[PDB]
DNA sequence: ACGCAGGTCCTGGACGAAGC
DNA sequence: TGCTTCGTCCAGGACCTGCG
């Protein structure tokens, strides 16, 4: 109030140019933060400081369970609901219920009956792109 | 067999919260 | 306060595994 400069990607407003400028960084990649060892480009320096553990293994989340360790506190929460055998995640269509919210929604893709990935060597058609480089390996060992 | 699909956890963009 | 940094959620995907 008011706001005159507009981001022509996501049409976000701002009150001055300059503040335009360093948003429309996030579209181009330019001045963003930038890792020193793979030279990739994140949104911000704690985005950045997250992707640092990718090179040095650092797992710094550890379940008090069973003593396995984690990249990410949310891995390490989706985690402990196995042991606990907490399943909230449930799909609406068959009542088949996960632990992991990634398995439920992968799951739910099936009830679709989409078959998007096909084999170029023998037009075998697969719901997970998983079950098609798996099936490739066998025309590799054919071969 | 091997297609099928669920188990598991790594990666990072999204976005409001907290820091400074 | 306003820009930066953080915590967290969430979506996606890589690799693993057993069933029929
Ligand atoms: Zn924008
Ligand atoms: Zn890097
Ligand atoms: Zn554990
Ligand atoms: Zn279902
Ligand atoms: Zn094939």
């Amino acid at each position: 109030g008011s706001k005159s400069f507009t981001c022509d990607q996501c049409g976000k407003y701002f009150s001055q140019k300059r503040q335009l400028k360093s948003h429309y960084r996030v579209h181009t990649g330019h001045s963003l933060p930038e890792c020193s060892h793979c030279h990739r480009k994140f949104m911000d320096v704690s985005q950045l400081k997250k992707h640092l553990r990718t090179h040095t293994g650092e797992k710094p989340f550890t379940c008090e369970i069973c003593g396995k360790s984690f990249t990410a506190k949310s891995s390490l929460q989706t985690h402990i609901r196995i042991h606990r055998g907490e399943k909230p995640y449930s799909c609406s269509i068959c009542g088949k219920c996960f632990s992991d919210s990634s398995a439920k929604r992968r799951h739910c893709i099936l009830h679709t009956g989409k078959k998007p990935f096909s084999c170029p060597e023998c037009g075998l058609q697969f719901a997970r792109l998983d079950n098609l480089k798996a099936h490739l390996k066998i025309h590799s060992k054919e071969k």
